[PDB]
């Protein structure tokens, strides 16, 4: 049996930009940093997002923008915020629909959807 | 505030392949159904659309959580579908990494963050 989530790991040409992206939209917290070892030459971070770990690795980018994405929950009420939060940051979004969903891109071609509705709502409709 | 996960989503060129592999490894069941299909392994929500593969395999990746007495036959389960799977290392803190047909690089993991973390 799967007991739910384990980590999702992104690799990231630029692991501090990387963090101001999951500190500014997510208030991802930062528990872990290679960097402070002696001797390592990798370089990762690991982050929370309440209990989500978040693991980046300093790499290469995607390739291509493609439509694999990960979605975190928010509130609807907060949507304007996290369109904002998105905004201050400088990333590239898809254009709002006329639940609700901001789609964006970190700065390494991975997309993530901040979306405000439930499976079961997506299912009755 | 981030309330938690809301979904994952997997663009696959063969619906019928990926369900086998999500069924047949996470145990997911199917809850909605070119188009696209919706999935929980266990609560969590996952959408699989039919589209392009990923042009390039890369390390980046998802990891679900087991239990360390289910890695054998985990193994096993990925095995049986002929998925392409990292020979696992002799050993704890254990994964077992695999592609899907679709260039997705997936993680089982035995180990928690604390325990990583030490
Ligand atoms: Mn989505
Ligand atoms: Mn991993």
């Amino acid at each position: 049996m799967i007991e739910g989530l384990s980590h999702m790991t992104f690799i990231v040409r630029d692991l501090e930009r990387m963090t101001r992206i999951l500190e500014g939209v997510f208030d991802a917290r930062e528990v872990y940093a290679s960097d402070t070892e002696q001797f390592s030459l990798s370089r990762e971070k690991f982050f929370l997002i309440g209990d989500i770990w978040v693991a980046i690795m300093q790499g290469e980018k995607l390739a291509e923008r493609s439509y694999n994405h990960i979605a975190f929950k928010i509130d609807d009420a907060d949507f304007d915020r996290y369109a904002e939060r998105v905004g201050k940051l400088g990333l590239d979004m898809r254009p709002p629909r006329p639940g609700r969903s901001i789609y964006f891109y970190d700065d390494d071609n991975h997309m993530f959807e901040l979306h405000t509705g439930t499976l079961t709502e997506r299912l009755a409709r």
